């Protein structure tokens, strides 16, 4: 359904938190228009401790209240992943075209409070502070693998 790449700011520290923060740049790098809500970006990695869990869109290009987050199990489990969270659109977000992008601030939680170790994590990168292309974090569109690699 088009082209995509996906861009990665950790501003994560190593300890452990309570909270994973994900800071993420979509471009739209083929040559058809995508609509967002057929946007899906995978974050993979391991809870650590069971908990229900809980998303947040903090901010984003298209509006933050745009953002959708939900969640899912990898199954078997694969090193560094048995968890992910599909961040995604909804309708109202609107479309990019060639050359734009979309951009949002994100983090997830787990309810009981307690706290993950980030730097086992399939999707977790080493490169702070400055935004890379980062294949770790998987696109989609309508369904359609079309940037990175599945753990
Ligand atoms: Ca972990």
């Amino acid at each position: 359904m088009g082209s995509v790449k996906v861009r990665f700011y950790n501003n994560n520290t190593l300890s452990e938190t309570g909270v994973i923060y994900m800071r993420i740049n979509v471009i739209n790098t083929g040559n058809a228009p995508l609509d967002l809500s057929d946007l899906k970006l995978r974050y993979y990695y391991t809870i650590d401790s069971e908990s229900e869990q809980r998303f947040n869109c903090d901010w984003s290009s298209i509006g933050a209240h745009n953002v959708t987050g939900s969640f899912g199990k990898v199954n078997p489990s694969r090193n560094g992943a048995d968890t992910y969270v599909e961040i995604g659109f909804t309708k109202e977000a609107g479309m990019l075209q060639p050359g734009e992008s979309v951009e949002l601030n994100a983090r997830f939680s787990k309810t009981d409070n307690t706290q993950y170790n980030k730097a086992d994590d399939y999707s977790f990168n080493s490169h702070y502070y400055e935004y890379v292309d980062w294949d770790r974090i998987t696109a989609y569109i309508s369904g359609i693998l079309k940037w990175g690699r599945e753990p």
